[PDB]
């Protein structure tokens, strides 16, 4: 079987807080939600290793950028488009970059641009569907905050609300507030920074946990699924059924989301995610034609196979995947 | 006590640099190894270069900016084009060269060579708020038709060449009924020229002259009139000058503002303000709008075309007050 096309979903590496804590004397270098350095790094090392499958192992892509063969799109945020960059100094490194003719090197150290394109989130016709923010809260309160697990967790949780508010310094009045708090506290454990003078080391894990819980919980729900990443798996399967149609140099798909694009496609698939997606997280669909007119789609996370309830395993037949996007779109 | 003045914003509109033709000449063997519409690899190293030339102003002279990468402090646009992102790119590389950007805590690099990544927004064309108004092809040939086709000389450089028009068209390959049609075949032998690529078999010399001189003579016609640059340039104007005014009020942490634009760009903001181009943009061409504090909250505005000034009638010369320049698009808008 031979690999002809693929569609990567990438999130963006490690970051800093969107939050700051009021409470703690630490200044965050690169700014708020920003790429950090190792957050750099890690999509380096992704784009190299997409490097050695693509170029090197199974011939997907040319050994130097070649225009109209790769299509790279970012979201609108500093994070996703300076993710793409970095994996694409991966893919495609100094050393593969352009000569001109008879002279240099283009660039520094035969650097290889590649052009990442982007849409503002309430223009984008690709990755984010935007919906109407009263319609929002309506989706979350029907299939996410009304259950009887979230209620449960909130109500387990909320008498250290005001503690933690006090501690932390952001007024946490529900679960909706304490995971924004939870998310800055982890970063916060990643990076070794202080944390709030007095809250407890119990309190941190909890919140934290409760974080990812409430992450999770949100991303779950096909319905919520449906709504905000059937945009982006219809372009998927037209980028998936285009590849298996012979007719373009366009080989290779690459979309820098986040982890929310990552555990809402997965949800999409009937295969959520129970734990938070790690920094330059892989959400892939490569086309496989065997020959016989018969083209497969494989998906994988993180490498991983995705069990899709519908294919009943990691691999559909592509006009079944095609089908499954279009029957969950129209829901 | 009194103060120098102080670069305190600035904004830059580039154009792209060396490309490929957007339209091939079917005559000529010569594959374009990029692809067509696309930067080469002298592009590339013009808008590096250009990218240099920031960094000793902006950074090194001026101090406008950090000499590490700050977010919030810059704001990188492009159109939706590869050649547009790849130039921005390829400047920015200047303008934050390897060895500026960031190590990870154990000490080490990042990336190689530690190379800065720098964020380039973008918009389709369609849903561009900031650069690239669109206008459908019909209101812009009713504009071309009042304003450009409608002008004496037009019809008679048309009616002078139209003559070799079956000739030129057999020999290109490109069918020409009009000085417009001629024009888009006149950049594409600029192309060639450029790249020492093979012309068309049997099109003489003085022909290619006289073609891309009428290229670039019907390319500057048609940006030339102050009603055409009010419709196209109007939007991108409003933001440079809301840009400007965000600039002097200091509160933010913005400093620059980079816009990787085409030469429509270029040529529609100078006929916007007045000064018209008499001659094409080159590549990797800049439009600066620099932001001075006169110490005592006066705030003036230089406007320059590659390195000179603009005398721009309203503002009567290079400079402008700020709230004079504000005035001055937000009538230009009003027309």
């Amino acid at each position: 079987d031979k690999l002809i096309f693929a569609v990567d979903i990438i999130r963006h590496g490690d970051r800093t807080p969107i939050v700051a804590l009021p409470t703690v004397n630490y200044q965050w270098q690169e700014g708020l939600g920003q790429l950090t350095a190792e957050g750099m790094q890690q999509e380096y090392k992704m784009g190299v290793a997409f490097r050695k499958k693509y170029i090197e192992e199974s011939h997907l892509l040319p050994e130097h950028y070649e225009y109209g063969t790769i299509y790279v799109r970012s979201t609108d945020y500093a994070r996703t488009l300076m993710s793409a960059q970095s994996l694409l100094m991966g893919l495609y490194p100094p050393g593969t970059g352009p000569t001109i003719p008879a002279g240099t090197s283009a660039l520094p150290h035969a650097f290889q641009p590649i052009p990442v394109f982007s849409a503002p989130s309430k223009y984008d016709e690709v990755i984010i569907q935007q919906v109407d923010r009263k319609e929002r809260e309506k989706l979350m309160e029907q299939y996410v905050f009304s259950t009887r697990e979230w209620q449960q967790k909130n109500n387990e949780l909320k008498d250290k609300y005001p503690l933690w508010s006090r501690l932390t310094g952001i007024n946490i009045d529900n679960l909706g507030d304490l995971e924004t708090v939870g998310h800055t506290l982890y970063i916060h454990q990643i990076h070794n920074a202080p944390m709030p003078e007095g809250l407890a080391s119990n309190d941190i894990e909890t919140i934290i946990n409760s974080a990812e819980w409430a992450f999770m919980a949100q991303e779950k729900p096909q319905q919520i699924a449906n709504v905000y990443s059937s945009k982006l798996m219809t372009n998927i399967a037209d980028y998936l059924n285009s590849g298996s149609m012979k007719k373009s140099k366009l080989k290779y798909v690459l979309l820098s989301a986040h982890d929310t694009t990552i555990a809402s496609v997965l949800s999409f698939l009937g295969a959520p995610l129970e734990k938070s997606p790690p920094y330059a997280s892989n959400v892939n669909f490569s086309l496989y034609d065997n020959g016989a007119n018969y083209y497969t789609v494989k998906i994988t996370y993180n490498g991983n196979p995705v069990s899709i309830p519908a294919c009943g395993g990691s691999v559909c037949e592509l006009q079944q995947l095609i089908n499954l996007v279009h029957d969950s779109k129209n829901s």
